[PDB]
C-alpha cells in the first residue's frame, strides 16, 4: 500500500559535527523526490525526550481543544521570576514558542490532562506514544522519546494538513513555527534542549520551504553545556548549504 525507498548515509556530514568537536545526526527529507539523507543511520534512529520539540504537538491539541482560542490570546506571567529571563513576562502562541516557555505549555499540559494527552498523540502516531509521569513534564523528564526519523514523519503530516486536528490548528502552529524567511528560503522549526535527564542533548527540527520544494530537517547533538546551543542551527544550515538547499 505504501513504499519506502530507505535512508541514504552520507557520512561527509560529520565533518561539520568534529569540526566543532561535537557528536550528533542530521536527517533531510526531500520531499519532491521523496528521498531521505543522514550522516548516522544509527543515531537518525534513536529516540530521545522531545523536550521543547514537545512544544509543537502541544500547541497544536491546546489549539484544537480550545484550551487555546487563537494565537492572540495572552497568558499573562504566573509571578513566579525564573532563570530565564524572557519567560518572566506574558506571551501569546507566537511568543511563548519563539521564547520557548515552559510555564506556559505546561499549564496548557495540565488543562489538556492525562487522557486527552494520551489519545492525541496516539492519533499524531508520536515516538513511542508514552506520556507516563508528571502530566506537566512529561516530555521533559517521563517516559516519552522520539526519533529525528520519528520527527521527519510528523513533521510532513503536519505541514500537509493531514494530522488528525482541525486544518486551522495545523495553519496556526506552521505560523508559530515561523523562524527566518528571505528572498531565498522560509524555516518553519522548533528548537530544543533535553537537559533533565541524560543524556543531554539539543534538538533542532522544521523544514525548509522553497519556491517548488520542501527539505524536512530533524538534527540532535549530544549538548553538555549551553555553550554549544548556537550549534544546533549552525552546524544545520552547513548541511543545508553543502546540499545546496540555502545559498
Ligand atoms: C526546551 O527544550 C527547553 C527550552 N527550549 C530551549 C531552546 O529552544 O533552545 C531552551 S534554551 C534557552 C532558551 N533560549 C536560549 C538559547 O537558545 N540560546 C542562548 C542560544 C537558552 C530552553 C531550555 C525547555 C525544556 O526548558
Ligand atoms: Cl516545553
Ligand atoms: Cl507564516
Amino acid at each position: 500500500n505504501l513504499y519506502f525507498q530507505g535512508w541514504q548515509e552520507n557520512k561527509s556530514w560529520n565533518a561539520h559535527f568534529t569540526e566543532h568537536k561535537s557528536q550528533g545526526v542530521v536527517v533531510l527529507w526531500n520531499e519532491n523526490k521523496q528521498q531521505g539523507f543522514t550522516n548516522n543511520l544509527k543515531r537518525a534512529n534513536q529516540a530521545f525526550l522531545p523536550a521543547s520539540t514537545f512544544k509543537i504537538p502541544n500547541s497544536l491539541i491546546a489549539l484544537d481543544l480550545g484550551v487555546v482560542k487563537d494565537e492572540h490570546q495572552v497568558f499573562k506571567w504566573d509571578g513566579q521570576t525564573r532563570d530565564i529571563a524572557t519567560w518572566n513576562r506574558d506571551h501569546n502562541l507566537i511568543t511563548a514558542m519563539k521564547y520557548s516557555v515552559v510555564p506556559v505549555y505546561q499549564e496548557f499540559a495540565r488543562q489538556i490532562g492525562e487522557a486527552r494527552m494520551s489519545k492525541m498523540l496516539h492519533a499524531f502516531d508520536y515516538g513511542n506514544e508514552d506520556i507516563s509521569g508528571n502530566v506537566d513534564s512529561f516530555w521533559l523528564d517521563g517516559g516519552i522519546r522520539i526519533s529525528a526519523t520519528e520527527q521527519i514523519s510528523f513533521l510532513r503530516k503536519l505541514y500537509h494538513n493531514k494530522l488528525h486536528v482541525s486544518e486551522r490548528s495545523q495553519r496556526i502552529v506552521k505560523q508559530a513555527m515561523l523562524t527566518e524567511a528571505n528572498g531565498d528560503y522560509i524555516i518553519r522549526a522548533k528548537t530544543g534542549y533535553s537537559t533533565r535527564i541524560e543524556p543531554k542533548i539539543g534538538w533542532w527540527v522544521g523544514w525548509v520551504e522553497l519556491d517548488d520544494n520542501v527539505w524536512f530537517f530533524a538534527m540532535n547533538m549530544d549538548m553538555p553545556t549551553s555553550d554549544g546551543l548556537g550549534l544546533r542551527q549552525a552546524i544545520t544550515k552547513e548541511v543545508l548549504k553543502q546540499e545546496k538547499i540555502i545559498p
